[PDB]
């Protein structure tokens, strides 16, 4: 999130801490368009998938250590 859509990581591990205690998409999504353009592109780059959902994938694939680097 940090290397790949510019989000600092203090913004980014909120945003993924919400997510693994099973928060609300309201939240991430008001969380990630606040941060601005980095926010916005990560939103996008999700598509139509929920941004939870997108967020909960990457976190499994790339573990969350690595999803907060990118």
């Amino acid at each position: 999130m940090a290397k790949e859509f510019g989000i600092p990581a203090a913004v980014a591990g909120t945003v993924l801490n919400v997510v693994e205690a099973g928060g609300w998409v309201t939240t991430i999504v008001s969380i990630l368009t606040a941060v601005g353009s980095g926010g916005l592109s990560l939103l996008a780059a999700a598509g139509r998938e929920s941004i939870k959902a997108y967020l909960k994938k990457e976190i499994k694939k790339k573990g969350k250590r690595a999803v907060i680097a990118w």
